[PDB]
């Protein structure tokens, strides 16, 4: 009955409450996905456990094994009912899971630690000073290693091979390597998170260039699931109603520190 | 065997061809929906035929007959077999039709003749001398009907009353408003559409303040439809290879102009 929800530890989506440690179930979480897993269990009528992914990554096949990790594995497995995270709609995804028309929308972007001269993409892919990569596991390196476009190709031809190695396990060892790295190492991660980041002191880093596709995140859930209708409906009545903007504000901005 | 395709004339959505009067079936239309149709039939396997809207709407529930009319109705009665054009995502039609994920991402913004002392919806509702209004039958007088947010539910409370009507049959006509007004008429539309007429001689008009929402647009078929699972992969397939911003570029193509 307690319908098991996945997430990921990803500022502002899921954070750790100040005083976690003493506080146990979903009230040791708060952010802009424990929000919204309130007001979709709401609408839906169902009781839930807040459950961080175990390998903490949001989800990817193994080329090897051919095994789905992170939180498409855990839906895919059946080790959970529903995935509430920043979790981008991809083709290959679809394949094996559900997902609920968007409640976010972004695109690829680059970060750069203020004062790199680096306009755009195809800036990156015309030099070898500054280093660039991506997160593992993730919709954004696997766009990069699927995408005909010239200038992305070439930019993933470096990436695979670059040493050390340019691909992060989680976003925020991504950011710490732009800000330590002088300059020297530029980061490709969606747009919202981008946004988020240029938000948080020490306020050293921002957003550099247009986004380099169009996407959204959505709800996921195993591929026919009894949710899946509910939960999709819920979340254009949470659009349209704007409480979805709403979140956005409220994480973003509102609590913004620069 | 042939899919019955309902979709609107709507530039540069789909338009009649130059010398369209002696050519035939598809090959009469072009633009955007049209090269999207087409490729959607390619990866789906399926010949299909044009057909345009009977009543030239996009889609609404007629409040006291109860009967949708536009390209949802032609989907809801059988007349159609799939909807291909710049049709909105939202609650109530996603509960009698289905969708793709979206395709184009926008939002609803404002459209002022150059000149126009307006900035904001704000700024339009906390004023009489400049009317405003919508289309009639679509996503964006739903919009304003139900919102909640005071500002805009101000806004509704003036344009359901004013006279004469702010309301318009065909975005043609509110454009046209807006230009022959002086100044004294502003209308509310998608960002993509108020984006592409701002490109477009006279260049009398422009997109003034950020959207007032986000959402986007879907290939709708029959609830429960059989083309429903492979036009929805269909979709993210030609998103990730780029096509969809490929056909952006062509049909917004910055056409020599303004
Ligand atoms: C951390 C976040 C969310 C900013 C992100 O930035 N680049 C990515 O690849 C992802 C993960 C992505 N959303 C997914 O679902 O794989
Ligand atoms: C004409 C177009 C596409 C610019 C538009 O702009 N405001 C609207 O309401 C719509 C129609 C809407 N997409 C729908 O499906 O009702």
């Amino acid at each position: 009955k307690t319908v098991v929800v996945t997430t990921i530890l990803e500022s502002p989506y899921v954070m750790m409450k100040k005083n976690h440690e003493m506080l146990e179930g979903n009230e040791r979480y708060e952010g802009y996905c424990v929000d919204l897993a309130a007001e979709i269990a709401k609408h839906c009528g169902f009781k839930y456990k807040l459950t961080i992914v175990g390998d903490g990554k949001y989800g990817a096949r193994d080329a090897d094994t051919k095994i789905w990790n992170g939180m498409v594995g855990e839906l895919v497995y059946g080790k959970a009912d529903i995935a509430i995270a920043p979790l981008t709609i991809t083709l290959v995804r679809e394949e094996v899971i559900d997902f609920s028309k968007p409640f976010m929308s972004l695109g690829i972007s680059i970060m750069i630690k203020k004062g790199t001269p680096i306009e755009s993409a195809e800036d990156l892919s015309k030099q070898t000073e500054i280093a660039y990569g991506t997160l593992d596991s993730g919709s954004t390196k696997e766009f990069f290693r699927r995408s005909k476009i010239a200038v992305f190709d070439k930019m993933w031809t470096y990436m695979r091979s670059a040493e050390p190695s340019v691909f992060v396990r989680t976003t925020a060892e991504g950011v710490a390597r732009v800000r330590k790295s002088k300059g020297k190492y530029a980061y490709l991660l969606e747009s919202t998170m981008n946004e988020y980041i240029e938000q948080r002191k020490p306020c050293d880093t921002m957003k550099v260039g247009g986004n380099l596709d169009s996407k959204g995140y959505g709800i996921a859930t195993p591929k026919g699931s009894s949710l899946g209708n509910a939960v999709n409906l819920a979340v254009l009545k949470l659009n349209e109603q704007g409480l979805l903007d709403k979140l956005k504000n409220k994480w973003w901005y509102d609590k913004g520190e620069c």
